[PDB]
């Protein structure tokens, strides 16, 4: 009923981790992974153990079918990708972090695929563990900018205070680009 | 169940609340979030807990899951996306209609394009809070149109007085451009 | 449940009209929109409300959303949506018809792209209100060919005449454009 | 909930009348269309009524829905459908056998778009009804097949014997087509 | 319910029969195929059946319709499924391992697309059967690597020991080649 999760492929596995666990206990079946192993076993809980496995499966890819093929619990399988993937790193922020600052618009690309490679950037951060506020990213993406925007960045800190979000700061900057643009 | 809401990325928060609380809604969930809460919980109330948290957190982009990783119910989640996104403003709507305003048919563009471009500033200036009726929109789409079409103009206005929408409108406009193309 | 349905945007409104309530009659919900108000309502009664409109919420696009946003019940916007959109024509069937009676074969233009262009046509009448019989279509596909085709035109008329549809016909054009073009 | 259904759009009709009753059947709902109407009507008839049409509804495209707009029982809408496209033929068995026969593979075609040709006349042709098993597929295209793969043929003949399916075949022929290209 | 299993067309059999029976012990159905054949048939029993040959129905290619079009129960569905896909074998390990193993990295191609070439041959290997480690997915993709990395390939071993996945050493591959390319 949760078709938002992508398959796991051996990416993002803390990702994949939390929106499996979500999913389970939305269904009322993540007291199989979660609680004790009850002395004696009911057809409720035979019932909770074949939708969690079922699940774990559908949401595993392809290559990973391995995990699940052996007649075992959910329980393990999430052991198993655990002892695999739990506490592994799944990018350098140090290195991002030094992309991001070292961004620069050029005169050839145009905003939209600097906004893109910004977004890009940054949800990439974000997925890595990194926390940055709305105030952290238009800071960063008005420091990745040419001087032609000083009036737009003086426009902004002074009238729109209790307004400003990246999405409000990149639509004006593509409203002044487009007059960039044409005084050229 | 609904599939149709676009996960959250930090654009357009108003939108995705509101179909958001719609989904909660129709679950009978969103008593969680509104309701107060009461002075013993029960099986009942746990399960829509469980419940609004998972669809929220479905509902949240890889970027924004940091919002619910902490154990927090999903009133606090909705409440910290308030205070980030809630009474920010998406865009310029002063500045959408200058650009629609400003809009005018070139030569080479033919008349799917600029119909493309009409549709995307309208949904744009609607996504953010703007009250455009059909009349206004056919109206703007008119006014952005060369002399060669003052006949359908006079055509559409005479006759077509209970029967005009922008739909109609763009299809007597192709319909008529055919001939213009061909009569150069 | 039900994610056939494109959003409402302004296009095709008795196609969504006709599918939305379909729907509702599918979850016995429509009691809503076209039953009395009861005198006292109830538990079931606000619950049918709260799904009418969550799934009119949800099949309605980013920018007719604004028709759902004011307190109103799923009937008082279906009743909205009529006065903007019930009796107002889609498209012209004169024009449609005689772009399709106009329609002809060119040289550089394959088949697949004429019978493209003719589906199109005919998907076009059919969503406007126009009636037209499987016949009538094979009628139109083979006035709409040159008089190289005329060989499989006598054997379809001749030999297939209780086995004729627009798929099979189709296919037998292909079949001999293949020769036709071999014979160039 | 069974969306792996193409809408209805003139084309395949057998294969859409067996998915949308073998749908109805998991629904407990075929009982409409096939068993006998009851003298008294109940409330679980007249809902299993609304839910057939309201898949049938559901899975036809925009054009065809003109069957269901009157106010007729699905029954009826499948009766109708069935008189215009029961047993009509899909296309032409043996124009499909021949162009299979005469399909060869071109110097300048590599196998892939080769294999897909292949795929797309054995789908083609059983659709159509036809009954091609693994052998005759894979007999098939080894026919459709240059000189250079004798060796490969050669030892699939001789080793593979119970181990022959059309995947295996065209994962030789590929890991083949690399040495022969590389020998050229 | 579960749309991830993609419909059998004659490949990766194993997959997606394991797949089928994961979802239909997920709708407590699975014991029409494996239960033994119940004296007395019930409406409960009825019911399962109808479910299973309506969900094998779904997850089944209109080219493989024929296995299901007969009057036979699900069980024998798959039976036949198994006595024409069980045993046979997906693909050529060793030939896929030979061609994994001479996988050399080209000085036209980025290591973008020479990491999609390796992810594609890893999955093959996986879904053939063959079992493959994490530490032999990275021992693979550093030996298909030139020399300019050695580095990276130095620091990643001593550093980063307790840290190390596919995707990890992917990010830092492609960070360096960022610094390799500005060093040309």
């Amino acid at each position: 009923a949760k078709r938002n999760i992508k398959p796991f492929d051996g990416e993002k596995y803390a990702i994949w981790k939390f929106r499996i666990r979500a999913l389970l206990a939305e269904q009322d079946v993540l007291k199989v992974v979660d609680g004790l192993m009850p002395n004696e076993v009911d057809d409720s809980w035979k019932k909770a153990e074949r939708c969690a496995k079922s699940t774990i499966i559908e949401y595993l890819s392809d290559s990973f079918l391995n995990f699940a093929t052996s007649d075992i619990t959910a329980r393990q399988i999430l052991e198993n990708l655990d002892a695999v993937y739990e506490r592994k790193s799944l990018a350098s922020q140090l290195a991002l972090r030094k992309r991001l600052l070292s961004l620069k618009l050029s005169s050839e690309m145009s905003l939209l695929s600097h906004f893109h490679i910004f977004d890009e950037l940054i949800s990439e951060l974000l997925a890595a563990g990194a926390k940055i506020e709305e105030m952290d990213k238009i800071s960063h993406l008005l420091i990745t900018l040419p001087s032609c925007y000083d009036g737009i960045i003086t426009a902004i800190e002074t009238l729109s205070e209790e307004n400003l979000t990246l999405a409000f700061v990149k639509n004006r900057l593509l409203d002044q680009e487009i007059k960039i643009k044409n005084d050229h």
